[PDB]
């Protein structure tokens, strides 16, 4: 069909859509047809440009632009085919098995999934979400408890890198899975430990999960570790199905997005619903994120109240105590879900706010009906800073209106202005380590 | 009095919403056949072979579909006590049970009432296959990348000791070169050859047997599963049944069963004899025991003279060979093997035979119906084995169903009309096997 | 498809062989050892066999012959005119695959290297340490015991012939059993041997055991007449009968003797004069004897010998259950946990029983001399453990010739009425059809 | 201070005459090797790489044989509180240490004809059936990767990124337990064969009591086997290996090139199969050019067709290794060979042998063209291990100033190359102790 000079290479499926229904493999064609293009081949790209040599992200996109990606049909299923994909995702002309199977996963979560619900009620986004994970042989039935989801900064410097080593060498020394956001740095040391002290312990199946969304992966290539990778549809129901599959939190320094993660989490802990659940919340960093951690601290005080930190809890330059309690919580995270009667594998009880579920436009309107008042309930507050700061982490990697920072006024912001005082020096905090402007009086 | 069983193997993973589902459905006047068929599950193996007078004396039987956050379970009054083993549930027994929940509830209540998935017409025949593809795949039925084994082996409900000792044989030759049974989960020639089978997968080290049995609700209802059943899989109504025995065989083993095997034999040729399935590969062997005979022949005859010679291309018959038969088979696989790599189709699943549309769906046999069946030589093989297919559907057991019998002393015998040798060689066909106890009620 | 000479490879046993040993294999083939190999090879190639004969079974392949092959790598075997039946399409049957390298490890490898080679000292043979020992590092060479192995292992003793209920009722033992995720020992025979594996075949399946373990263990003059039974899994040899019963025992957690005739007297009195010696008042080794409806009488006269013998104190150490299949599994099932813990505080294992201590009386073989059988001390002044071994040791003889009639019957030196209880139960067996032949 | 350890895959199922065999083996003199071994196996992962004062600190140590009837156990006095995770002996180090009561205890004092060249090389295939490290129906997939104790980062670095393109290859790992290249090539090997799905890395560290009585083995090797000797150490390189890969290990490299060389000249071995590639950075050009040219002169031009050398080019290095595999199993087919145990080479017994530098000896050595290739090289390698174990030796300090230097006989020529290779070995950093 064209007589060029365009490497080609088949790869059949693994590890997800292998069994495919005929009139599915159509469905997955047409969408490979539609607009949608984009997103499956850039991130496809992406998924095969794993582990690249060159620590680059955007150039190292650009240079494959003579890349293509098709689904081809066949009677059994489906395959892949590979135009000008890059030279290092293939050894000795086969691809690696790893990235193999997380190209299929872009199959699956891109255009299988993300086709049939965005090209066509709170109960609905959970069961909806509980649908992907299970499609993504994600939740193993009869699992003990041993996921430890790891939050954590895009950019972070080499100490806090070798401390999240640590934390993940103990946290695998004790046989206790993770998860992250599959991007690099803080999303990446604690399994590339966790994996020597799998090693060491000869744990044999290794669990090294990693969720994301469209507009992350497309630029974030997944680090080499992700065994398994999930693509929910958008942020918002990737911080759920986060909540719902953890039987362990654990935040690292990191700057904004866990900043934004953090209030997520909080505004469900601190829901009465919830004050039976057991979800073990450990903040940590190593000595020098000692005053970094303790401005959070004053932030959420202020806003959510003392009594917040119910549900928290830091540890500083203790690796091993931090695996330590991980490891004796979950016994009794497993207990928790036992007498619920609830999935060990997926919290079902847990009550998530459809104010947390719904997603938030980057829309200037959006921010200028924001509410922030001491008076309104502190879930209510809460789940309103947590939107307003996942728009301003949307606008720069989404880029869905870059020019509106101020393209009528600055994001009213109408309430206790006190609130915003004490977020002065917490987001320029966050640019001291490199991670009215957009308020209003 | 009451227990209540955890899954095993089928329902593992249940969204929530979908649990629920399974709850108000258990509420539907379905609810006396998720009954009937979970009564039947429990009563496999039982020392009495009684039918009917079996399943009645356990009148006090019920079950209840129970919610938990994680999943579903199931709630057991009053079940028959054999199936509990120092008060466990026998293994077997449960994951059968989570099967009729599974294909029963999830399955036929869902796709009959809730549009739930919308895109499903069901008269359509891509969509009849690629449903009858979603059901099995659900089942854990269909494995990625195994390498084809499945011998079907359609059989009858009752047979003499003779025919069963010949089938047992079959099962332990089929066996012994690690080949895996797939029957109509009954008794008689659809256990006979699992029962052998068995011990050949075990001489021979074999792991992992598949000794599927494949149903329809009103068989299960009655009948329970032989005891060897190691995956049970519900069909909505035979044509789906059928159409699922031919895509998911790699092999077919005919044995003797009576006046029924006859409309087998011509459905299998319907689509065998298609022009757009000459390439395909599916080993039809018959077979039986030396008295099996006379019974195979007299139908031979008929499909030659009906069909002609070219028929007796897609199968073979073989008598008292036992081990020919398992050896034709297992010597066939690699060809089906092959026959699938270069039409780029799943071993597993035979997406490319086209079965056809007149195949696919149901036949009523009205009176009018009846007659109206184009049955002469002129009409492609195809349709002429089809219509035949049909037309033995009905005037088998016009008899012996009272529904035929009222209706044919009401509007008279099937007057069927079509070509005068095509309807000696029917009759002939029919008193051959009266001879062999295997107006009236047909005419020309 | 195939021809009448074949090579084999080996399967399961003899897999990983060092060539100085591959060399012994074939200089103890050609030795005298050779019909034993020849024999039992026969044997084994003859098991599933669909005629019912024995010897006639085996004399009608004369033309048989087996011949130890060599490779680098290993050892192969050379089947010169194998039956037929053992072969399907060309291969032979992975069942009597592991089966024959079984013979070839224990008769050859086994057999022929502790009998004579001094190339392993420290076999005095005669210590009972030693015995004990040995015992162990067959079953370790056999890759028998199993490491961290839940006890599982009922051995089931019985009768080679028996009726068409014994075995019927022996099967629904095995049924139960089974059902309850257990696994069966026997002595690899016919009848009561076969039926327990037989049954606890389609309960393991009921249940999902994916690993049934249908040991069979003899001795080689018994399997150069008897092939295996088609159901055995695990073919293990032990070089006599003395040897073999000691194995039993080791490898047991938990027995149960089937209707037998009067080939379990010995048996029981075998096993009895183990559990009632002093140093195994504190093992657990359940024992229960069963049978069906017709078997309640044959007990009978069996379980009085006994009491008015050994005393009460050996109804210790047995039950009797009958016509009850599933209780004697459900008591065997339960049993188990007991046998797990008994073996873990002493400091145990759960696969070998190293702490019974078995008398070397009963290690050692009998010879039944007309001296030695009068001079067999059978008074009642004597311990229950001596007195069981030596009421043992007479049974053997007396009742299993050309030297009675030379020197007279066998007028033992016992306790009259210990010989009144002897002759009373042999009696009571005639009854049943299960000057004398002693004095 | 005290811990009790059960068996983890080594000495699982003991009889009972054997366990007793244990311990009056650890109540004799064997004690102290069994002690400073099980010590460094404790001591493996630690980020000292002050390899001895590291178990200076641990003096403390000692080191127990429990008897059950069950079988044995080990009992830990003061043992390095680094080796436990909250009280849980780690698993890796766990089975180590009963490799070293397997390979030391139990194998060692019992088997001290260990005469007869065919009863050594049965013997190291028993210690190897012994020691589960022989899978019967395995492809063959093992390279043995023989390198140096400390090298700089360049070397580091290029022998990891071997492994990652040997794992990339799904192919197994064999070196001397050590670290610096016995470490990076298994590093490597780790990170790829995660990233093709491997999921059953053998990371074999072979070694002998001296070595690993100061040395922990590094933290990666997945099954350690302990030798008597070096000679029965090397003879089992060369049995297990499918490929042997060898890195810039200084001048401890001439010796192992010149031993392999020797089984590989002999004659009946013309039809074995077994690769042997060369590799390093781009620094190792001159250090292995000198090499090279030192033997093309000395064993003939013929010695290339069983030594190939590559330079920073680790794709190809596996590349070759990936293709040759297929031909090390039929290799091994036809011969009707074990494909775990090349039983087939023919290893000459005088490599078995160990050799005594002693002044007379080294000079009786015959070194001259006049022999033939497969004793030449024989000799030149018990050439070496004095001649450059002279000027670090006493041996080849002290004996060379007491008799005299080594006076050599022989032919000029090779005198001269050897001694041109030296100055070479001298001027890469790598009348004398040699006349
Ligand atoms: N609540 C809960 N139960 C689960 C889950 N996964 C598996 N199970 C098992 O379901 C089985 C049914 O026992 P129930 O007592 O009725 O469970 P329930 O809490 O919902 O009532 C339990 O097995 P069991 O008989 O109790 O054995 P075991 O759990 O003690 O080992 C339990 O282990 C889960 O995610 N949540
Ligand atoms: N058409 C088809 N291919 C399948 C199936 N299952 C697995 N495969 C795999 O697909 C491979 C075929 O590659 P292609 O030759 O391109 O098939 P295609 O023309 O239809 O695209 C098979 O090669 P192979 O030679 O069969 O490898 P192997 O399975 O013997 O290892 C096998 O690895 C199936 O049910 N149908
Ligand atoms: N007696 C015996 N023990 C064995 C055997 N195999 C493994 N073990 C284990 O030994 C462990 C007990 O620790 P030890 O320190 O050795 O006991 P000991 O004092 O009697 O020597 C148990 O693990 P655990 O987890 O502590 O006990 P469990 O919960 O598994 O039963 C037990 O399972 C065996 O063949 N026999
Ligand atoms: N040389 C050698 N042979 C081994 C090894 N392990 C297993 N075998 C097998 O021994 C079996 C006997 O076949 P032969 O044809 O006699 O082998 P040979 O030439 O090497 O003597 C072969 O099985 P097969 O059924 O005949 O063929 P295959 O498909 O299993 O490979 C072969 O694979 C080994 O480490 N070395
Ligand atoms: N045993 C084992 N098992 C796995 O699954 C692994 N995945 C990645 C590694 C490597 O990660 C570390 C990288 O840290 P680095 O040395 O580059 O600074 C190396 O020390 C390696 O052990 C690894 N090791
Ligand atoms: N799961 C399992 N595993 C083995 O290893 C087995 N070996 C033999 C059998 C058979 O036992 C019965 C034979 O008795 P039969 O009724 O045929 O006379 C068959 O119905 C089979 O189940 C078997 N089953």
């Amino acid at each position: 069909t064209d007589p060029a000079l365009r490497a080609i290479t088949h790869i059949s499926p693994l590890g997800s859509m292998d069994m495919l229904s005929q009139l599915e493999v159509d469905m997955l064609k047409r969408t490979a047809s539609s607009d949608l293009y984009q997103l499956f081949r850039n991130c496809s790209l992406a998924v095969l440009n794993s582990g690249s040599l060159t620590d680059n992200s955007k150039e190292l996109l650009s240079r494959f632009e003579n890349f293509d990606i098709n689904v081809l049909r066949r009677e059994r299923g489906v395959k892949l085919e590979l135009i000008n994909p890059p030279e290092e995702a293939f050894v000795d002309g086969r691809i690696i098995r790893a990235l193999q199977a997380n190209l299929f996963a872009v199959l699956r979560d891109i255009l299988f999934v993300y086709g049939q619900i965005h090209n066509t009620n709170s109960v609905h986004i959970t069961n909806l979400v509980f649908s992907i994970l299970r499609n993504a042989r994600a939740l193993h039935v009869g699992e003990a408890p041993n996921m430890v989801v790891c939050w954590g900064g895009h950019s972070i410097n080499e100490n806090e890198y070798l401390y999240a080593r640590r934390v993940g060498n103990q946290l695998g020394l004790r046989e206790l899975n993770i998860c992250t956001g599959c991007g690099p740095g803080a999303m990446e040391a604690p399994m590339k430990g966790a994996a020597v002290g799998h090693a060491q312990q000869r744990y044999k199946d290794s669990r090294f999960i990693g969720m994301t969304e469209p507009s992350i992966i497309a630029a974030e290539p997944p680090n080499p570790l992700v065994n398994e990778l999930i693509i929910m549809p958008d942020i918002e129901k990737r911080l759920e199905a986060f909540v719902r599959i953890a039987h362990g939190i654990i935040i690292f320094p990191g700057g904004v997005g866990t900043a934004e993660e953090l209030l997520y989490l909080l505004g469900i802990l601190m829901n009465p619903a919830n004050k039976d659940q057991v979800l073990p919340l450990i903040l940590t960093g190593p000595k020098e994120s000692a005053d970094y951690f303790r401005v959070l601290d004053e932030f959420v005080v202020h806003t959510l109240g003392e009594n917040a930190r119910r549900h928290y809890r830091i540890i500083i330059d203790d690796a091993a105590e931090v695996a330590r309690q991980m490891k004796k919580s979950m016994p009794l995270v497993k207990e928790n879900r036992r007498d619920t009667g609830d999935a060990y594998s997926f919290n079902w009880s847990m009550r998530i706010a459809p104010d947390l579920q719904m997603p938030f436009e980057p829309s200037h309107e959006n921010m200028a009906n924001l509410k922030l008042y001491p008076d309104q309930p502190v879930e209510v507050l809460a789940a309103d800073l947590r939107r307003a700061f996942s728009g301003i982490v949307a606008g720069n990697v989404k880029e869905v209106g870059i020019r509106a920072i101020e393209e009528f006024g600055p994001y009213k912001i109408n309430g206790d202005k006190e609130i915003m005082r004490r977020m002065d020096d917490l987001l320029q905090g966050f640019v001291a380590q490199h991670r009215i402007p957009c308020y209003e009086i």
